[PDB]
């Protein structure tokens, strides 16, 4: 296999071998000269970024190349070209969202071995310092890999730092807040609500909320009370009450990543 492109440095190859096509994501075949380990070449269509987003950006390259969990997505390294490219690790297997749209019932035993593999890089990602919250969980965006069918998060993208005051670099708050201002507070919770939904989508082989016709009847269903219609199909009642309390509508109610990692579900080692 010949390069196509190459990194500044040399380490990393590129290979005109095209692995996955997204809307604005292009992952090619890719090669770490360092290692002789195949990678994932990711090409992003570059927005319009000010001088200061850009060096944010570089900032939280740094950040995220020092992450190193077995259950997260290596990140190897950025750098602009003429578009954006990230080096990752190489998922061999797929999405979540494959196995999940080839086959209808997943098996308890892989149920609960792939949602603690989950668990255990939200845990890693809730205790950095500071925090990372993904909050964009979803089934596409959790991979497997490797001979055992590794569970691995990956697209840390939409990801954000937790932060405790209302703007950035500005200290104070305001006095006449809209509901909506007050709600915007939230916190690595929004990740457990979103592991609930992967846990029941997992569990049903349906889309949550596949009864409804748009984004915004979405919400309202969640308020009033009416769960997933899929909720209610949930077969194993264990796994229904660990749902159940991820997907609570008051935050304060939900489990925490390791009240889940302390659950006799997930206690089970077989
Ligand atoms: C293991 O990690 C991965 C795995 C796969 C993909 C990406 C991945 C990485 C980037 C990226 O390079 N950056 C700098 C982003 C900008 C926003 N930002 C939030 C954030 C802040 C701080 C921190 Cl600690 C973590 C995340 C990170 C990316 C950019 C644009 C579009 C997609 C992207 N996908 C990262
Ligand atoms: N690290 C990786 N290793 C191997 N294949 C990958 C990797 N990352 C992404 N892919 C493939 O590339 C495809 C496009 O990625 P992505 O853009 O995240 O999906 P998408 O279809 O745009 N949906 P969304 O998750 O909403 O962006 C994915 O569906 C995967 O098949
Ligand atoms: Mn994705």
């Amino acid at each position: 296999t010949k390069a196509v492109g190459m990194s500044n440095d040399g380490r990393f190859l590129k290979f005109d071998i095209e692995i996955g096509r997204g809307s604005f994501k292009t992952v090619y075949k890719g090669l770490d000269t360092e290692t002789t380990v195949e990678v994932a070449w990711c090409e992003l269509q570059d927005r319009k970024l000010t001088k200061s987003e850009r060096q944010r950006f570089k900032e939280e390259a740094e950040m995220l190349k020092g992450l190193q969990h077995p259950n997260i997505v290596r990140f190897y390294d950025s750098w602009e070209s003429t578009c954006i490219v990230l080096v990752t690790e190489l998922m061999t297997s797929g999405t979540l969202k494959t196995y999940l749209k080839r086959f209808k019932v997943m098996k308890i035993k892989v149920l609960r071995s792939w949602c603690r593999q989950i668990l255990k890089g939200l845990q890693f990602l809730h205790t950095r310092t500071p925090p990372i919250i993904h909050r964009d969980l979803k089934c596409d965006n959790i991979f497997i890999t490797g001979p055992t069918g590794s569970v691995k998060i990956g697209d840390l993208g939409l990801a954000t730092l937790k932060r405790a005051d209302f703007a950035k670099s500005v200290i104070g708050t305001p006095e006449f807040m809209a509901p909506e201002m007050y709600a915007a507070a939230y916190d690595e919770s929004v990740d457990v609500y979103a592991f609930g939904m992967c846990m029941l989508e997992m569990a049903t082989s349906e889309y949550p909320y596949s009864e409804c016709q748009n984004a915004a009847q979405i919400y309202r269903r969640v308020t009033s009370g009416v769960k997933p219609a899929s909720f209610d199909k949930v077969a194993i009642p264990e796994v229904k009450e660990i749902i159940e309390g991820c997907i609570r509508q008051n935050k304060d109610e939900r489990y925490s990543i390791k009240d889940l990692l302390n659950h006799a579900f997930f206690q089970e080692e077989t």
